[PDB]
């Protein structure tokens, strides 16, 4: 059986192809300790870096999509492969994912590293997108794909992928973890530490909801404290946030509130639309599909059918797609490509991989 | 029972003799993908090429009534046999049709690919505009036959043609609706592709008209709004046109506004009249016969016969035939043709052929 | 003495009828601000925008030839008239320049704008193509005219133009631009804002070239650094670029790189030649002029040459005319046709103006 | 004439716009007995508790550029109008600094006091980094502000604040003196009370400097005892230092000596100008601005321009500005920017306050 | 056999590694006949100056855990070695203890004077706040090792120290022994001798104990004389006190008493913990591991539990861990981690020391 791994920025979906979830889902962190030891391992991978953190300085290996320190990707891909999923990589072909319009090399060192130093038989680096697409059992549709460090549009029509129309925006979860971390500071609440950095991201993912209409939530805000929510640090102490809850997601919509430059994932899925072909664009209206942890936020789905109508014309059906399993739904849909009988003939076996060279596995990129 | 197969430069005509109608009418397209396919035919043909333009390359096998690309063309007649008939081709005579003062090579090679690739038991290659005449039960007239790609007049009279006094002008619907994508541009619509073409020539089909006089509705058109007409693109753009919906159609009778020297479908109708012989001109003028789809504009009948009445003396009774049905014309009389049972010899069987040569098909041909 | 201005998608350039150079060649931008002020003015113009650029957002007005957003364009006039020429507007006619099929409105809005707001006494706004063979003293010739916003061929015999043989195409500079960066991230470099599309052009204008054959260029760089260059970005980065130095331009000969469907500007060239009459094409095919900033890739006339020489019969001597001062052809032509004594009458002065009405603007236009 | 009050977390600096030096510097401190009296006020304020420090505890109402112990900090600014300026408070408007990333509820309450207790007719909370900027005379730089609690960077381009590139440290003098405390001792001396603190403070000023190599440094510290010097404690007891000279100032580049996580300055400053515009860099590279007490080690501004130097691109000019007079920076630019005629414009009145309440001071302000 | 010696600056703790309890536990004391010998050594150490303290002038040699007169210091060990050992020196490695944040002349004079002195063959001097948590069984706590001459709070994590939070405070039991002398004189009982000392010191280990509430039990000692508990003195007088009992150990919660500004040791364990990480501060709250005879008066772990219960928040779980045998906590320690076979590689052997000199001594101290 083959192994589909989801290598995100924030989080690592492991499992099998077939079964319809990731067995392993742990954080994508190598801890170190940045203290003294006085009575002891190295490095923590995961879930266990997670539990020591506050005697550990966490990394990410992979920003925005990119792998960064190939040296802590390896430790996490063996902490994968050993400890999580309990296999030897040399008997199971590995069906990877990517962010698309990455660098070239991101692709290439990725190979080698799972053909020289794994020795698996056979790999596939997938398009994420489109296996967002298998997940929802659909074959046409723009996918809004927003994770820990990359967001982006890709429009497929008939299982054709319209890559000049492809949108990347380097704006994701960790951007908004790190702008929550900012406006926390006008309550007085300080977190500076990489350890304290998982906290506010807790805060994020259990208190932050998206507005329907922003500055009618700004007024109501101001006006009563019917949206104070209370939250509790692992210390005991206890914090209340109010507007703050709006505030960190409404950067999905206005990246000016961290100096970005770019137009909203709303203006952006739009102008995504507007470069496709006429024929096409009301299939693509009818089939905006969310996935990805950072499209979780509670009312992002009403709120980009509102930005959407408001931009597209009043005869258009906008539907937005955002099943409750759509966190998953690039590791889903990688399970179900990697079981299909049709893509068995796509693996790059090792064989293949040593004349042809790097160069085979950029076939059917972008 | 004979199969009527009228190959059109813009649709397929198809059924079979005895039938007051084709029963399969389908655009004569093949469509090709020109994006990356992600998840899947080579090439689709017809109405399916045109439910998927979006991702598709359109191309024409005909162009002026000429068959460019034989490939395609073979495409065509493929599909048109077996998915929009269902009949095998070796049990049914075919009769088909061509557009005069046609290249000798591309009846030769119509006759080789019926017998060699279809394997017809027998085959004829009528003339449009005779079939034509057979449509409105007439054995004298002078037809004017305006498709997709020829515009050309056939002078018959009581069953013989003058084949000296045929006109014939690469002048018909595809250039208009290139004309017409020409001078959308003035009002900021921008049509280029394939695919939007095919949307330019549906507006031309409902909004576009023949002004009675062009001069007075220019005049109309530019100090009101009453000519306006507004249309929803595919994607629910309101555009909205005024004086293109009678320029594109004034094109036929003045064919300066595509660069085009040769004078008018009136001109070329009386000229046509003008050079047969003095004793049938008067019943020339009296059936002036309209067939094909770009005859089917609003008061281009009204707008011939007011033009003939000024070219032709005062004392001349000039009577513009145009049927409801006249864009099948040519169809509807191979229906008859085919049905007649005088017309049973003059079948071209498999066994004649192999004798006789290609030679044998340009009898009663001109 | 008449004011030359031609305002082109991407360069403003402007000065004196007589000269032999623009006095003013600034870009067609207006820049605000996007961060908060704390130490000052509301938006910048031209080179002044691209000074400060860092702080800035930037807006081109016209688009595709197409001027959009109108209250920037009269700010790029004013800036013109006033900060770049000095002079008063109301003393001295204005000749402007339009690309050929623009929408008509947009004439329209710019003869108002210049009686009514700079009260300029005459102007007239003329055909760039036929300043282009101004310019290089030519009467016949087809001219490829490619600049920040269109590329479009005009085919002028003898002082005549053949209007249903001219070629628009909405793929130029900016374009190039846009898929430069595109590929760009291929090799991890990210150019997002729209002041690193500045630097991606700085990039573009030096170093990207025209390949002569392209896939013998893409093995010569496959197996080799000989094509590799370096450029070192305003903040002291070195980026080094090697295939994509002529994989940008090569997007004029191959439009499917960004997802258009049309054909190369050599195939656009030797289509409008084919329109036109017959015995015109061996004059046509002996002056084919080159003008405009992205006709001045290295390589450009020599590719077109070898191009266009696989399309034309091997008796046709292919000649293009591309003169090293192209990039201002426009503006030397209307700085030479403003001068001669015969134009004197073609101003439209702001008294037949006020009678006529707008319609006095379309008269010679195309 | 404006009153320019900076209330840092160590030293109040007071006095009158328009005068070059602050009128009134004393530590902002309050004392009170922790003894018996027996033969007497309750407070001493600033340099009265400084001289009774003996049989005083000292507390410091400002932590970390917070205002904790709002009772104190009223003493503090009652001792300053009263007994340090001996003006009335309510016929001077009154500027006032802030540190940036401060709670909201610091600046409200501090203007609520001014207004209410103090009744003062107008006033404003300017920024502490943009203050910095008007004493050096520049609209560009990078400020690197660190002084008795708060150490932040705060890059300004042409008068426009990247308030997104601002970082803030809670790392700065004070935490130097208990580091210093904590490493003294290791030769046996002993400072624990909050007096003694004050003595360790004025050991620091005079003794300590920033090695240009911290390993050479203590590689020449432990091989000799050049770098020995005494100092006389108010006792007479004479101590002796050698490598905790330089020890106690690298904390500011290695913030792990103290068990924080955070970068130095020298990468919080590379950070910081790595967030802004790529367009801009050139311009912060050149202006590194220092300002406040902790910026007066000798060798800092070396060290500095040798850390940024390693770490910015080669071809980059680094260039550290720190006038001898940028203690007092923050406070000199206040006086500049209260006397300016276009500043009189942004004083919140007491009128303003009433209707508009304590929204009204969150303007510019990040 | 490794022997292990903890020198505290009350008693010597000495005893074989492997043992259970410390085979010689003594008075560090060094006694000298202050009279006129007439019938005879020169010193007594230990429990033989404690039976002549009448004629006997006694000094600790060991001052707040430092060690001041090193001959009487060489004396003290010679008389463990020799006199309760009896052992070679020379034959065992020897494990020494340390207070944190010590003289670091401290270490080096004892570990010269135990290699040139007594030539032990190899030595380490511990952390004894380490070997506190080795002595419970634990890998995590906040260590509050309370002695005769230093309280220090350590906190550990998962075999992690954090020594920037580590608080060192020089009142222990000799501070507690002088203001039970100090007070005892309110009821007429004068002890004024070292030798009478040692008597008070007899009386707070019997007598004294800590208040629950100390306000509740000081008006219970005013209005009865149920606390009052009568003590015979070795001339046979009895003494009686009251309040005295609980107002001795009531300063290690009220430094004041003795005019020490340092809060108490319930505030100073809570600050440790606030000083660390957010998230380890749950584990510490739980595992407040007590050690040191200080920490033996009866009612000490409740009011600690009370007196960190109401600084911590309500959620939090505050465990103080006091078990029986706390007083040897450090010596337990002591012998478990020297009979550990992964230390075996931790002691400095002569041969390491000759060469790398005294500062091999310094590794993982604090
Ligand atoms: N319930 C939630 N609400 C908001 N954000 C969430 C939620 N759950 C997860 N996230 C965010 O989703 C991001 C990771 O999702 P994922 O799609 O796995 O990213 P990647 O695949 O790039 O690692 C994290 O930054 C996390 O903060
Ligand atoms: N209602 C209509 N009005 C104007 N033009 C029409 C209409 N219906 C069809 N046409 C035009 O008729 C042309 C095709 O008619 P047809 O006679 O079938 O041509 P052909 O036989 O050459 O394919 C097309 O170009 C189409 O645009
Ligand atoms: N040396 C060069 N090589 C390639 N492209 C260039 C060069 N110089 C200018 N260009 C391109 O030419 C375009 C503008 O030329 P121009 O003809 O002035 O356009 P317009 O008139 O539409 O503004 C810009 O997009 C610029 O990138
Ligand atoms: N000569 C000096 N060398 C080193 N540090 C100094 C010197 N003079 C002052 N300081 C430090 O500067 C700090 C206060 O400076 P300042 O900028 O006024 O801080 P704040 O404004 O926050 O009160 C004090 O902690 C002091 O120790
Ligand atoms: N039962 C007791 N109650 C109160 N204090 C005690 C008790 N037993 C011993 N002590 C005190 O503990 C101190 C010494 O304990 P220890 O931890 O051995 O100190 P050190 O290790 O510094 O010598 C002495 O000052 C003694 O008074
Ligand atoms: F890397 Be994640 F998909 F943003
Ligand atoms: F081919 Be059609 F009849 F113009
Ligand atoms: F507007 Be430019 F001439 F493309
Ligand atoms: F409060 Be100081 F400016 F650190
Ligand atoms: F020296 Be003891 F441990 F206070
Ligand atoms: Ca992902
Ligand atoms: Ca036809
Ligand atoms: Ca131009
Ligand atoms: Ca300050
Ligand atoms: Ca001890």
């Amino acid at each position: 059986t083959a192994l589909v791994c989801d290598n995100g920025s924030g989080l690592v979906k492991a499992g099998f192809a077939g079964d319809d979830a990731p067995r392993a889902v742990f954080p994508s962190i190598v801890g170190r300790p940045r203290h003294q030891g006085v009575m002891q391992k190295d490095s923590y991978v995961g879930d266990e870096a997670q539990s020591k953190r506050g005697i550990l300085t966490l990394k990410y290996p992979i920003e925005h999509g990119i792998i960064t320190n190939w040296d802590d990707m390896e430790k996490i891909w063996h902490h994968t492969f050993y400890n999580e999923l309990r296999v030897a990589p040399e008997e199971h072909p590995t069906l990877l994912t990517e962010a698309p319009l990455n660098p070239k090399a991101n692709r290439e060192k990725m190979t080698q590293i799972m053909f020289e130093t794994f020795n698996v038989p056979a790999m596939y680096v997938a398009i994420q997108a489109v296996l967002s697409l298998y997940a929802s059992g659909r074959t046409t549709g723009i996918v809004l794909d927003s994770g820990d460090g990359v967001t982006h549009n890709v429009p497929i029509y008939e299982g054709y992928a319209l890559p000049h129309a492809i949108m990347r925006l380097d704006l994701a979860g960790r951007d908004l973890t790190d702008y929550l971390m900012k406006i926390l500071t006008e309550r007085g609440y300080s977190f500076v530490t990489t350890a304290e950095r998982e906290i506010v991201r807790d805060i994020k993912e259990k208190l932050c909801y998206v507005a329907l209409d922003f500055e009618n939530e700004m007024a109501t805000a101001a006006s009563s404290s019917s949206l104070e929510k209370s939250y509790e640090l692992p210390d005991g102490q206890v914090i209340t946030i109010g507007n703050e809850r709006f505030r960190c997601p409404e950067t999905l919509f206005q990246p000016s509130f961290i100096g970005m430059e770019s137009a909203g994932i709303h203006e952006t899925t739009y102008n995504s639309i507007m470069k496709c072909d006429i024929d096409i664009r009301k299939d693509l209206y009818a089939n905006n599909v969310m996935s990805g942890g950072t499209t979780m936020y509670p009312g992002i789905a009403d709120r980009m059918q509102k930005e959407i109508t408001a931009l597209a014309p009043s005869t258009m059906k906008i539907k937005i797609i955002a099943p409750p399993e759509r966190k998953y739904s690039v590791w889903i849909g990688g399970s179900i490509l990697a079981s299909l009988s049709t893509f068995q003939q796509m693996w790059i076996t090792k064989q293949e991989y040593d004349e042809a060279g790097p160069s085979i596995v950029h076939r059917k990129c972008f």
